[PDB]
Parts: structure tokens; sequence; C-alpha cells
């Protein structure tokens, strides 16, 4: 019950080993999400996974 799809609108770099780096257009899922603090999905681009700045990606 949770096949919904996302996308990003910002091309960011992950600088660190904490989130990832997609760019505008990139399709993402919300596999999970802590509360209050970025998010988690897995790019389908490349495969990597990490968390994601949810005030950069939103749902369509």
């Amino acid at each position: 019950t949770a096949g919904k799809i996302f996308r990003a609108m910002y091309d960011y770099m992950a600088a660190d080993a904490d989130e990832v780096s997609f760019k505008d257009g990139d399709a993402i899922i919300n596999v999970q999400a802590i509360d209050e603090g970025w998010m988690y999905g897995t790019v389908q681009r490349t495969g990597r996974t990490g968390m994601l700045p949810a005030n950069y990606v939103e749902a369509i």
C-alpha cells in the first residue's frame, strides 16, 4: 500500500556518505522516513541508497 512516485527538482551533490546524489527529474520513492530532518530513498538512476533533502524533493 505504498507504490507512490516522487521526483527531484534540484541538482543536489552528496558531499558526504550521509545522503546520495540525484539531478532534477530523477525518479525516487519514500522507502521510509524518520520525522523532521531529510528523508530516505533509493535513487533509481545509479541505485545509491542514502538520506535525501526533504526541502528539495517532493511528490507529484
